């Protein structure tokens, strides 16, 4: 793969990426401000729908490191956890919101929230995307929601993680999809493998589908149920582990 044929792609996922930062300004704009007006309902029914939007640009947190720690971390990210003073973001007032079922202080972590969410949309608009960090990414994200996300640890509170999953394979799928032009030139039959892997783990989760297009608690899922979809997903991330050699990243 010639290094300009590169350029057409990346160009595209960064599109992709703006259209999704474009939906989770607004989404986290009714979010945030349900939060501080205290309507814990409305923010419980908003909070995995929101993140979806920020779930599916997960492939390339590494480029925004920072704002990925402040905006979607999680209590074991920090030494005092679930009370610890520098924790933020969508999982600190998932703790309020949900576990806690209240909304009492979640106004300074709301601001904060929605000034993060500006401030990555502020970020990406002049950032560029390397190929090898955006596969790479891709790779690693579906490693992890296999090996680590499986356990139900992003979402403690609300059990939303089938939301997420959803979106970190819909923001996967996008990549393999703006880079089969060039795969296909010589691995067809492995271009055709990864549609049929990701169109399996879909296929697995649409089994917990409802018909809003929500998911039911992940605490639904056996613990047989979750090894099931690891291993289902595990092909993904090799997958593109081997999509980032055959391109040349
Ligand atoms: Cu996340």
């Amino acid at each position: 793969v010639a290094p300009l044929d590169l350029v057409q792609p990346i160009s595209d996922y960064k599109i992709y990426v703006s259209e999704n930062l474009q939906t989770l300004v607004r989404d986290t704009r009714e979010f945030t401000n349900a939060v501080k007006a205290g309507d814990v309902a409305k923010a419980k029914k908003l909070f995995a729908s929101t993140r979806m939007s920020y779930e599916r640009i997960e492939p390339i947190a590494e480029l925004f490191s920072d704002l990925d720690a402040s905006i979607d971390s999680r209590a074991d990210d920090h030494e005092k956890a679930e009370k610890d003073p520098a924790f933020f973001g969508f999982h600190r007032i998932e703790y309020g919101l949900f576990a806690q079922n209240s909304a009492k202080g979640l106004a300074p972590v709301a601001d904060k929230l929605m000034a993060d969410v500006l401030e990555l949309q502020k970020r990406i608009r002049g950032l560029t995307f390397p190929p090898e960090k955006v596969v790479g990414g891709a790779a690693v994200l579906m490693e992890e929601v296999a090996a680590t996300k499986i356990s139900g640890e992003e979402d403690r509170y609300s059990h939303t993680d089938l939301w997420d999953f959803q979106a970190n394979f819909e923001g996967a799928k996008k990549i393999v999809d703006l880079f089969r032009p060039l795969v296909v030139k010589d691995n067809r039959a492995f271009a055709d493998k990864v549609d049929a892997n990701f169109d399996t783990v879909f296929k697995t989760l649409a089994k917990y589908r409802t018909a809003d297009g929500g998911f039911e608690l992940y605490g639904k899922l056996s613990e047989r149920d979750r090894k099931v979809l690891a291993g289902r997903v595990n092909t993904l991330a090799e997958d593109l582990s081997k999509m980032r050699g055959l391109l040349g990243l």
